Parts: structure tokens; sequence; C-alpha cells
């Protein structure tokens, strides 16, 4: 998902919709705009489908104000309730929240049985929002201190486990903002200068949010740290977490992120381009008996990486495949991807690709590359074999659909259909992004290796979250 | 507006939606509907519109559960109901009528309990004081005699005219009516079989009628009614001193015939209405000649029917109301109304209407008959002369666009333009409704007399009311 | 169906969506609008739905023109439009009953293409072909009118239509037997400028606040030019007037006036013939009460009452608005104090399937009515109409086979009894006597129509 | 614009979407699609929008048929302005069309004046299906033999001038497509078999490749394909004087970069392009010093890339493109399309590289969104050369009054859009660079850059233009 707060001293309904059609690559299940008008009475707008087509024109007239925020939905069900969600005790809260909670049974049971809050969705972020509400509602003084939110917080990291950025608003307060401990999800701070006495804030999941509106980037929210900027525009920071690390999201860089993007000082497109140099270089050795004619790179993702690669083993790179800038229904790939036959034919091809889930993509394009008249083809993916589920925002298919599950590369190769089948290896997947950020010690890589940072995941947990 | 609700052993999404259909009089504005789904959740569906037009069938899917609320409101681009809090247990609220105090309310909910109001809807307000009384227990589940007590700790803190309905979550359905049973409010069963056995509320008891509903009884002034989950019906007494001071009007206009309040039948009330009406201009208008009565469709009908009757002249249809009417694109009552013109050439004309409020239909209504070739025409109202503003729950203009405000029946008449007006007395109007039940000694009738029987109408708020 | 056309000095598009508003009641499964601007171009918007749904400020903003012509269907949508000759359109209200032979004929004669199965598309295209056979421009007002002289020696059966021509202005007609209504009217803004209008019935014209002139004659057509002229002609080999009885039965409104015949008075005197008619055959019926069923029956059923010398109450309450039904009580409410011990007398329009008036009486006896009798403003219908009006097929109407007592007893009445064909007639008769022979085949079974009966000679030799 | 037209054996409302979605880059304002049922009637569904929004589930399931035709228009009112029209006499003809009539006006007329026949919109599409329908009048049988409707077609190229692809459908009849005497508008035909052969056109044969069709030519340039209801294949020469003058702009900018138009992959020949340019950097740049080469995504990404490989320069992705862009409230910056990659630019000199300028609107900011990156010097090479005419033969642009190449040096540009070097590809080179994937065509529709029109009534009616002036 994909989250986005603004703190201005002008009206930011249009800011949020450019910010989130710039951050629409993570999620397009649903969207949401909620803004605070001049009466301090939220003006909310949310529903399913792209930004595009959730927010109309009557639909920005009704979202007043100077500060409010945004959400983008990626899909965890669809049919339920979307973010940001609401409550009107204490005071008024609005929260939105990419990420997941590990302990979210056991959070609706407390928040119930010590509170007597209801939760109504199965949404976690809405779990998030009453746990935070809970806790702002032991204060009785008004108005609330900075403190006082800071104390809401640190009292939330300790309940809640898993990953989250969270961005946040409180009527006669303003906008709050606060990580994970793990440093897991992606959230960055902005700042714009209309003159001399008023300064614009914002946070989003990505740097690009604030690129696109002209705000200067300040820097990433630290792990565990939390931001409250008042709606008289003053911005207070302080450390929330126990004991805060930078575990970054691995598969932020690999694909989900936005190739222009800087997610702890990392920039995406050149750890992206490292990756195509450590591939490349695998390729190498571990082929270098093999007769390759041309580089093919399956688009998007994998074009500036399979660029690389083509430049480590000298060959030639080409556009063998076209994808539709649109697509359409049926009331399959081959409706996304079309082959330039011109540059298959009689021709060692290496298809380069980010990543293989369930192997469903991969056998077709190879497929079609044979289709078009490819001798052998031998394939790449950008990252390592996928054999664990995800659990800190990314969603994906059961254990048991992932092809590399109890499989190994020949397995998995023969499945597909490939003449050669190499992944990337997790060291060199770090060493790439490293590169970048020494700083940056260890990354989150459940989905690789299986190793989970927060300590507190099962196959009690997995078998549960299966139903 | 109207409002109803069903604690049953089915599907209550239909059964609702015809209810607030046959309710749709009431309030074409907006409409609601919320359940509680077998997982104890809320599902709801509310937006502006004619209830056709707000539920599809991809709504009527969503809401599911045993049982709901609706609501059809009155007016106008605010939130509509029913309204929901997530806290204490999970509440909802559907509510006909008007809070005088409702300004003063919000400022407690604020100062005393943080709870933010959203909207200019004191159902919003008239929620939360309710969840915030039941929100001074510390057990569960509660008991009939906990909500009991909250609701009367309600009824002393809130003033106006309200008949309510709600659902609290692992509870049941809960519904009562303000002291001075102005607003309209029945219950009634169904046994479906033996074991198991239904209940509902709802404004007019054609919801009752058009369900299958056995008509039980009307709520009682200041009573509350709550049905467990469990089909368990608890009924108490929770205002200190209940009387029967139903609206006038609903009799007068607003209700329709076939529906029966507090003993009353709507239309044997309208029938009476005619008959001393037509008395009346018996004898203040012996002398006159007119040689027909012509009803203004609809609610005039039955009534000009019955003053035709009493002065021994003939009944025509002269005026056809349009059964379909459209919008007049920026890109009067000649669009809703057309003159029968044999009905009116060379003819002294009696019309009969139900009202006369601004006094611009009648004005326009009286030109058409002119240009339908009439001699004279009189015009009869079958209520009396409208002064005062309703703080009730009955939307009108001004007192100052109230054009028989300050004035006397004859500088009335040279305005709209008549040869002859005359007004039902208002003690005639009690007597033709007091007939159909004798127990019923007073009435709300503020808009004719200016008498509030709450008595905490004050100066200053009716003319706070002007905002 | 119900059709409208203007041709006026200012913009028609409101005018005539408010025509089709108070004319909605022929029509609510489809309507159109179609205009001619001042590039003398075609506007047009037509779907599915009600007007008010029909239409919205974007559609209303694009019918920009001084002239124009708009349809509402009872269950492709009207307007239809060709773009040679000239540019015609065409709304049609009625029925045509050699629509196969005019479409064999179109295209083997003329090569045109028929792509739906409206016949207004057939009759708008024999009216192009006719049309196709002048080269000179502009047309003259006697071009047009041999034009349409020639469509009726072509087509057959019942219509009412109104048209435009490109460059040239609107025109109306009507068919040989005057069986379904049209109306003409006019509007001074000055002098010098005159506004027409043609519409199914008169409440389209008052509702504008147009002069009402006089009845389109059977056979005759109606020729406005851009400039303002009219032109009037028979066009018909023989036209009688034969109007559709129905219209001053049900389907007609009651302020409307067709054919010099108040639909409301005529509708009072069927009660006053059903009421003496129940004095006599049923002068041992003992009810308490007279009850009508809304709304076509509340004046009818009032006057049952005079001649009876009985009590008339609101015994069932219509909902004001439709509810859906997802995956006749959601329209009817019965007043349960009008019935409770009570003989009630029942005044239902008409009888066509049985099924409204068999749930209609139950909700009487739940309501606790003693006795339910059940009187019909119509005569049996026993026969199909194919002269424009949508009704189930024979093989559904429960009059058809069946006689009155049998029927009475699968709507579970205690008493049935229908009105007489001739006291309907001189029912309406009464108000116009000028009219001798109405259009009433659904309840006779006689149709007017000379084509029809040779249609059924010709079914005889296929049984050989 | 873009058009389509199938006829097969099976159902073909599917095929014609998915055709028309990999085509919907040619037009994006409208679509409309239409087939021939089994009762010999047309199924019509066409609107303003995308291809995707325009045709629901439940419009999908009227348009029943075997055959039929789709369209997608580029920006021009009412949803009766899309394509195709359709004419119910004679027998019932429907028309896409990719295109522009020079003569759209004095067609106008003589369909009145000539033919009685009206037309209600502004779109020339129906101008040509009713010259072709009148002409098809003039036969008096039933049916019409595929000589017939050759000759047809033949008498409309005499009447008719401009640029034009087309497909239509009659009714009883079958399939008929054709091309413009100068080929100046891309169509391809291909085919299918499926034990019964299918058989398709499209304005690129990226649509016969997402669909399973084998390629099999382009149309000729003034010839007409007929295709019957049996399937049946029918091809003849239409026009006098045919020649091969595709657009240009359609190997620049337009076309798809895997179809092959002409015996030309697109692709190849925008490589081609970069080399042509690449070199002539070297050449006329020898001094100027640049750290990168960074293209304006999407169409410039391969060229680019070959001009730095020409240069020996490192190449950059500095701009990244929003995939999704939204609607801009009342109550338009090239930021909602482009976003900068802040690192790639900062404290260097860059070479951009668009594919044209046409405004120089969007260089202008483009080149200041690079100069705040921290970008020193901010140099721009353009893949075509200078745009300072009109195109009257189907590509849709800004009016002639807002092309800043018009009257104007490079220098002069330059300095309008703020770059510190500008540069523009040879004409010449551009020629070459395509022409060298089939040297048989020997002249290209390039009068945007030129300013010669191939089609003689333009350069006639001039002439007759010059004549008002005194
Ligand atoms: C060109 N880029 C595409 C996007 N790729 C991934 C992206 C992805 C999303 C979530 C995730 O979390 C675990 C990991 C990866 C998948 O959507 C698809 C397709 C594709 C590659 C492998 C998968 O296809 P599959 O192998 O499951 O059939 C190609
Ligand atoms: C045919 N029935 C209509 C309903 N009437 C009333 C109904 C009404 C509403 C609120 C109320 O509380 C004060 C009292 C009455 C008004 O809607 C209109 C029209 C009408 C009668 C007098 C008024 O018209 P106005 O005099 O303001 O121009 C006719
Ligand atoms: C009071 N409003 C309705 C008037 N009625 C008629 C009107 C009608 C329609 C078509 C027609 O063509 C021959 C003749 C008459 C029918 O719509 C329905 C319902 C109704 C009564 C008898 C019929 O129901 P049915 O007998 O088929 O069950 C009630
Ligand atoms: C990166 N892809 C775009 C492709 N471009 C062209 C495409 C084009 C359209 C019509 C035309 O007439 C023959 C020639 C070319 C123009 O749309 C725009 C924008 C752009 C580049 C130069 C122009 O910008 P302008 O200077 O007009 O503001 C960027």
């Amino acid at each position: 998902c994909g989250i986005v707060g603004i703190a201005g001293v002008m009206p930011v309904n249009q800011s949020i919709y450019d910010a989130l059609t710039v951050l629409q690559h993570r999620g397009q299940d649903a969207a949401g705009i909620i803004t605070i008008d001049a009466n301090n009475c939220f003006r909310l707008r949310k529903a399913n489908g792209l930004v595009s087509d959730v927010f109309e024109a009557r639909h920005m007239q009704r979202l007043q104000g100077n500060m409010g925020i945004g959400h983008v939905r990626y899909p965890t069900s669809s049919a339920s309730e979307a973010q940001p969600f609401y409550v009107n005790s204490p005071y008024g809260i609005t929260l939105a929240h990419n990420g997941n909670l590990t302990n979210a049974h056991e959070l609706r049971k407390k928040l119930f049985e010590e509170k007597r809050r209801h939760i109504n969705t199965t949404s976690d972020s809405e779990i998030l929002l009453n746990i935070f509400a809970s806790e702002l509602d032991n204060f009785r003084h008004y108005p609330l201190e900075a403190d006082n939110i800071f104390a809401a917080i640190a009292a939330t990291n300790r309940l809640i486990r898993g990953a989250y950025a969270c961005v946040a608003m409180i009527i006669g307060h303003g906008m709050v903002a606060f990580r994970d401990p793990n440093g897991i999800r992606p959230l960055v701070l902005g700042k714009r200068d209309i003159d001399e006495n008023r300064t614009e804030y914002m946070v989003a999941s990505e740097s690009v949010a604030l690129d696109t509106l002209g705000f200067d980037f300040l820097r990433d929210v630290a792990p565990g740290e939390a931001i409250y900027i008042t709606e008289e525009g003053q911005l207070f920071t302080r450390q929330c977490a126990d004991n805060p690390v930078s575990n970054p999201c691995l598969f932020e860089y690999v694909y989900f992120a936005r190739p222009d993007s800087f997610i702890d000082k990392i920039s995406v497109y050149s750890a992206r381009v490292n990756m195509g140099t450590k591939l490349g270089e695998k390729i190498a050795r571990e082929w270098e008996d093999l007769d390759i004619d041309v580089v093919i790179p399956i688009p998007e993702t994998s074009c500036d990486i399979a660029l690389e690669i083509a430049r480590i083993l000298g060959k030639p790179y080409r556009q063998g495949f076209v994808k539709n800038r649109y697509v359409g229904r049926t009331f399959s790939v081959r409706r996304k991807l079309n082959a330039n036959r011109a540059e298959f034919r009689d021709k060692n091809v290496l298809l380069v690709d980010d990543s293989i889930v369930r192997g469903t993509t991969s056998e077709q394009i190879i497929e079609m590359a044979r289709e078009a008249g490819a001798k052998k083809v031998y394939l790449a993916s950008a990252a390592p074999e996928i054999r664990f589920p995800n659990v800190y925002g990314i969603d994906m298919p059961s254990a048991t659909e992932l092809i590399a599950h109890g499989r190994e590369v020949d397995e998995i190769r023969q499945i597909i259909g490939a003449d050669g089948l190499i992944f990337q290896d997790l060291n060199d997947l770090i060493d790439a992004v490293r590169a970048e950020n020494p700083d940056i010690q260890q990354f989150e890589c459940s989905v690789f290796n299986g190793v989970y940072v927060t300590k507190d995941v099962d196959q009690g947990y997995l078998d549960f979250l299966d139903t």
C-alpha cells in the first residue's frame, strides 16, 4: 500500500490526489483521502478502484482543508472497507497504514475486553487506529501536548507487533506519523517553504511523492521514530521505540518501490542497476560455456537490470517484448506482452525478469520466445528464490502456491520449460543494495530466507493467515 | 423523516427496503440502512436520493444480517443517517425529530467526554449522548435495566421531540419516544413459526402492514423498547412525566391516510376535517354562490369530497397532478398540476387545499383556474393559518416567509388573488381529530398557536434557527 | 407510446422535455428527443428508462434548436432517422399489421436495410423512400403530402406519427381510421410569430401554454415549415373516425380531450352505466360500501356509489413510489378499517390476466371483509390488440374461452360483473355522438382495418 | 486513429476488443465496435473514452457475429460523432476511417446537391461512407459482385482527396478494406487457419500478432480488399497512379516499436535514428562536453541508448514516467507525466534526447526540471527534424500558429526553451534511417518537415488562396 499526509497552508486536496497518483503503483484496489476543513470537521472520500476513478469533481470540492492524508490499497479483502479509517472519540482521529500487524487477533480481543472498543472490519489498520485511540483516551486535559501524543505512540509500539508506516490526524492538534521499530515499511519526511512565514510539511511512503509536489526532501523517518506537526506549522520529533534498528524491506528495492525513489539513503535505480551487475557477473561465471546471442528484458522493471547484465556479458541488449500501456478485460499474459518476432528468430536468448512467484508468467513468456523462433531460451531472476510468505505488508500466494517451495533450480526450470534458469544470490542482492548505504547492516528478507526480524512468527500464525 | 427497525430471524435487508419505500413520503432527500451480520459487524449503506436509487443489487447483497434499522431523511449535502460509533460496544441510531438544545449537547460531549461531532445532525448528537451513558457501566454484557437507565439519563439531558431506533452490538435493538409523544412510532410483531417471533418498529403503521407484521400498539410517550438478539422483548417507561401530545400536522398532511397514529385513523380524521370545514363554510359563506368544489390533489381529495357533501354541491376533478415530475435545467406549479378546462369554464369554483405556508402555490393555482375560465375562485384551507416555525422535526421556511405571519385572512386573500378565503379553526381541527380518540386531550400545534409543549423554546433560539 | 413535436421560434428542448413528462403515462420503458439546430443538424438523445432518468443536463445542452420531436415508448428506441434523402426523423405511436411485407418491399424494391424490429424504422423508410422520388429542391407542401398519401397506400394498421425533414419543417399524420390519438395546438408570441405543436393528448398542449386547435383528422397530414407556415391536407382514401375506445377507459389522461370527448366525463358516464346495471342485475345485492382501486377507478366507483346510494370510501392506498425486488402488496395497501366485517364492492377498470384482481380480493378478506364483489369498468377482454397497445397474449387472457362465473371463481370473488360493451360505447358516445364506431377489437374482436380479415382468409388457406 | 476488421468463423467481439487495446495508442478519445449478427443486422457500440471504459460486459453480449470492425479515435462532442458510422441504404454499410480528407467541403456539397444525402457530423468518415454508398447506389442488381464493389472504390478514389486507410462492411456481402493512392496511412492484411480461413486487417501488425493471425503483407497503395461472408478473398488495384509514400512520422513516434509498417521494423528504424543523430552530434559538437545521455520516456529511450553508444558516453535514466496520470480539477505541467531522478542530474553536463519538438512547451519545462535537479549545462537532441508545417493527412497536432519552429531558426528556438544547446535530426539522415530497412521506399510523407504535400489538391488550393490576397 501507499500513504501520504500533508500539513499545508493552502488547499491540499489536489496535492494529495497528485501524490497518490505517483504512488498508485503501491496499490490499485482502492484509494482514500481525508482532510480537515475550517470547521475542524473531517471530510472523507474513499472507494474501490484507481485514484482517477475514485475521486471525481464533486468529491474534491467536498474535500476542503489545508491538512489531510491519503491512502492507496494493495488488496489485503477487496469488497471490505478501505482506508483511511476514522473514530470520533477521543477528539476525532483518522489513520492510514502501510504494513501488517502480526498480533491483530490478540489486539482485537484486548480492545473489546479492556476498552469495550468495537472493530467492525478485518483490517488491522482499524485495530491500529483504536490502539492509538485508547491510549490518547487516557489523557483528560486539553489541548494535548506533544509529549502526550508521543507517549501514546510509545505505548502503541509496546502493544503492537509487526511492520507499519503510519500517518494520522487529530482534530484540533495536527498530523502524526511514525515507523515501526525495525524500519521495515518506508516513510520519508518533506518540507516546502511558501514564504518566510509559512512552511508546509508532508510524509509519504516514497520520495517521489515529495518530488512531484516541489517538496524539499528532509530525510527518512527513522525506525521507531514519530513525527508530530501542529496545525500552527510546528515540527516535533521523538524516538518512541525501545530498541530501534534499520531492517528496511529488501523487496522494496527489488521491485515494489519506484526507481527514482530514495529509501534510507539508497537510490532504488542505482541499487537495481547493481543487481544487474551482480547477476551479470554470476552468469558470466556459472554460464561460462553457454552461447548467448542477446539479452531481452521483460518490461518494465527488469529493463535497466537487463541492460547492465548485457554490459557485463558483452552481449547486445534488445527490446524483444513490448508491454501494452493499456490492458483489457476478458468477459494469458499475451495481452500485456507482445513479442517482436524479428528479435527471437534463430537466436539463443537470455530473458531477464524481476522475480518468479507462481511460475505461470515465466512459463508463458518462454513459450512466446519460442513461438517467436528462439533456439534456446534462458531465464534469469533479479531476485532470489521466493520460498516464504511475507507478513509485513506484502501479500502473496500461500507457501504452496510458490513454485520454489520444496523445489530447486533445476526442477523449477523444467516446470517452466526453460533451457537454463538462474536466480540472484541473496547475499549478492544485499551487497548490491548495501553498496549505496553501508550503514544498513541487515535487511528484511523473510520471503527469501524465512528469517523474521520481529521474532513472533510460527507455522501456527501462517496456518491461521491462510484462513 | 421516517424510521424503521426490524429484529427478526431472517434476512431483513429486503423487508427494511420495502418498509422505507412505504415511508418514502416522509423523506426523499436521503436514505440509509444498517444491519448486523452473523459476525456481529455493522453493514452500512446510505446516500442521497430516493430509496430506489440508493440501494442497488450490490448494496443489498452487502447488507447481510437478521437485524437492522432504516431511515429516510427530509431536508442537504451533509451526511445522512443512520450514524454509527464503534465505542462503546458499537452502536447505531436513526432519529426522527429535532433537538432544541443540540448546541448545548455538542459542547458537553466535547468538554466532558472528548467525543467529536462531525455533523450538524443532532442524530449524531443523540447517538453520542446515548453511547456516553452506556459508557458509565463496566460490566458485560449489559442488562435490560442498564440500557433503560442510560435512555432515562438521556431524556433528562436532551430537549425537543424525537422518535428513535438503535442497535447495540451483542445486545439487540432499542427504540424510544420523547416524553411529550410528539413524534410517531409504532410497535409490531410477526410470528414466523411457533418457536420464534420477530419484532419491528416504524414511524407509521403502514410499514407494519406492508411487511405483514401484526400491529401491537403505539410506543408510549417517554417509553423505551428493547428486543434482545434472542427475540426477548423488554419494555419500560424512561421519562418522568409522559404525556400524549402527538403532532397534529401528522394528521393534517405528513402521514399516509391508511396509517393509525395513537389509535386515530388519519383517513377518518381528514374526513372529519372536511366535515367541520364544510360546516364552517355553510354558515360563514351562506350567501355566496358556488357551482362546484374542486380538490387540489392529493391530500384534499377526500377532504373536498366531504366538504362537497356538507354543502350539497357537486364534486368534480378540476385539477390533475402529474404522477411524474422532471427537472428544470439552468441551461412553475403547472409542471405538477394541470387544469381540466371544462370544469372551470363559466363557474364559481371552491378550491380545497391542505394548507397555506408561503402562499406561492395558492396564487398560481388560483390564476390557473382564472385562465381556465373561472368567474370567481374561493380557497378553503384544510388547516388553520401557519404563523410559527416547527422545532420538532418539521422543516419549514423562516417565520418571515410565512404569508400568514403578521397578517390577517383578508390581507392574505388579496395577495394570493382569491375572491374568498377561509381557514379551518384550530379547535375544529382538534375536535375533528379527537373524535377518533378522546383520550388525547392535547396536541402539538406550535405552528398554529405558538404554544410549545416542551416549554423550553425561548426567543433567540427561534431567531438563532434562521441561520 | 406517446409522441410530441414542436415547431417554435425559441429553444424547445425543455418544452419537449416537459411535454414528455405529462405524457409519461404512455410509456416508462424508454424515451427519446431529437431537435434540429442552426446548422441544420440532428441533435439526438434516446435511451431506456423514465424521461427524468434518460435526459440529464449534459444531454439537454446538446439538444439545441427551435424545432424537434419527442417519444416515450410503452414496453433500439425512437426516434429513428435516416441521412437520405435530406435527413428525416420520425416518432410513431401505433402498430403496423403488414410490417413483414413492408420490410420485404423496402429491401427488394429500394435496397433499404432495416436493422431493428420496430415498425417505426419501417414507417420512416417507407416515408423516406417516397420522398426519394423527388429530385427538385426545396420540396413543396404538395410533394410531401403526396409522399404521405403514397405511404398510406402501402402501410396497414394504426398509427399516429410526427416527423421532421432537414431544411423543410415538421410533419404529422394520422391513420385512415383515426385509431391512435393526435391533437394540434398553436401558440402566438407576436402577430408575426406563431408556434405550433402536436401531441398524443391535449394535456401536453395545456402544460406548455399552447392553445388547443383541433384533433388531427383521420388520414389527415400536418406540415409546418421552418418559416412557421401551416399546411393541412387529407392524405387518405375514405377516412373514418374509429378512435381507440380503450384510450377513454384507461390509457389516456382524464384531463385529455380526445376527438372532442372529455376522458374524465367519459369515465364518469361509465360508472353511471355500470352502476345502473348493478341496480338491475344485482337487486338483491347487500353491500355496505363501494371501494375503488387506485387510481383510474376512483371517480368511476364514486359515480357507482351515487347510483347505488351506498357510501364511497378509500379502502386502498397505492404507494406513490416504486420498489425494486432483488434476488401487488408492494404497490397497494389496505386500509383495514374500511373492510372489517363489511360486504364490499370493489371497482377496477379492467380484468386481463385475472392476477391483480385475485390478490386484491384476497387483500379485502385479509382486512376482514365479509363478502367481496368486483365490478369492471371495461367489458370482457377476449381478443388481442394489433393497433399499438401492449397487452399479454390471448393465451394469457382469463376471459377468453371462459364465462363470467368461471372467471369470478378463478379470481375468487363472491360476485363478478362486467360493463356491457354497448353501455360503455354510449357512455363515450354521449360526449360526441358524431363518433359512430370505435376501435374496440379487444372486446368484440372486430378489426376495422380491412387488411386484417383477408389475413385470416389466407391463414385458412394454409390449414388445407 | 486506429482501425481493425476481422472476418472469421467464430465470435469476433472479444477479438476486436483485444485488437483495439493494442492499438489504443493511436487514439484514446473514443472507441467503437460494430458487428453483423446471424440475422444480418448491425450491432453497434460506440462512445467516448478508452476501449476498456467504452465496452462493458452488457455491451459485449450485444456485439454478436463472426465479422466486424473496430475504431479508436484521437481527440477532436456527442457519441454519434465517433466511429464507425452507418447508413441503411443501400444494403446497409458501415465504415471506419483513419486519416483526413482535404476536400471534405466540396464533397459535402456534391452529396447534398447531387444525391440529397445529409451529413450530420464534422467527421469526414461519414463523408467517406456516403461517397462509397452513393457509388454502390448506381447498381441495380443483387447481390453485388466483387467486381462491382471494386469499381465503386475506384470511383470513390477519383472523388476524394487526402490520406486514408479504411475498413467497411456491407450487409449480405462481406468486409471491404482499402488504402489511399499514396499509401500514407498504414494498413496490413493477415490470416488465421482454424482448420476455413479467417482474415483481418489493421493499422499495425501488432494487432495481428496479439490475436495470433499470420502476417501476409501490407495493403498496397490504392489497393482494395474484399472478403465475403463465405470466406473468399479478392484484391484489386483501385487507384490509377498508386505510389508508396508512407507517413514518415509513423516510424518516428506514433507507431508501436514492434510493428512492421511497409516491411520496415519501427524499432530498427528508431535505432537507426539514434545512429544518424549520434553521428551528427559527434561531428558538429566536437568541443562541447557532456557527462551522460538521458532519454525522455518512453519513445526516445532506445534512441538515446544508441546515441550514447555512438558518443561513447553513459546512458542513464534521468527521467521516470508516471504510468498513472489523473484529472486536474478546476477551482498543465509536465510533472504530472514526468519525474526527475535528482541523483542523475546533480553537477553534470547532461544530453537530453526527446523524440520531437512541436510547441516547445514540454521541452522548456523538462529542461528546467534538469536545471533544478543540479545539472550544469543541459543540451537537447531531437530525434525528429524541425516541425514547421501542419499535417493534413490524419495526424493530430496543435494549430500551425503554435509551431515554435516556424519562421525561426535553431538558435532562436534554443533560447526560447532555454537550452544551452539544441540539435535536430536532418530530414535526409532520418529518411536514410527508415529507408535503410526497405530501400524500395523512395519518398515519404513528411510534410510536417519540408512542407511538401504529395497530394496535388493541397498545393493547388494554396495558389487559389494566394489569389485571394489580391
Ligand atoms: C514484469 N514484472 C512482473 C511482476 N512480477 C511479479 C511482481 C511481484 C509482486 C509481489 C511479490 O511479492 C511476493 C513479488 C513479485 C509478479 O506480479 C508476477 C509477475 C512478475 C514476475 C513473477 C509473478 O509471476 P508468477 O511467477 O507468479 O507467475 C512479472
Ligand atoms: C398538494 N399538497 C401540497 C403540499 N403543500 C404544502 C405541504 C406542507 C409542508 C410543510 C408544512 O409545515 C409548515 C405544511 C405543509 C407545501 O409543500 C406547499 C404546497 C402545498 C400547499 C402549501 C405550500 O405551498 P406554499 O403556500 O408554501 O407556496 C400543496
Ligand atoms: C388500476 N390500475 C391497473 C389497471 N389495470 C390494467 C390496465 C390495462 C393494461 C393493458 C390493457 O390492454 C388490454 C388493458 C388494461 C392492467 O395493467 C392490469 C392491472 C390493472 C387491473 C387489470 C390488469 O391486471 P390483470 O387482470 O392482467 O391481472 C390495474
Ligand atoms: C515523450 N513523448 C512525448 C512525445 N511528444 C510529442 C508527440 C507528437 C505529437 C504530435 C506531433 O505532430 C506531428 C508530433 C509529435 C508531442 O505530443 C509533445 C510532447 C512530446 C515531445 C514534443 C511535444 O511537445 P511540445 O513541444 O509540443 O509541447 C513528448
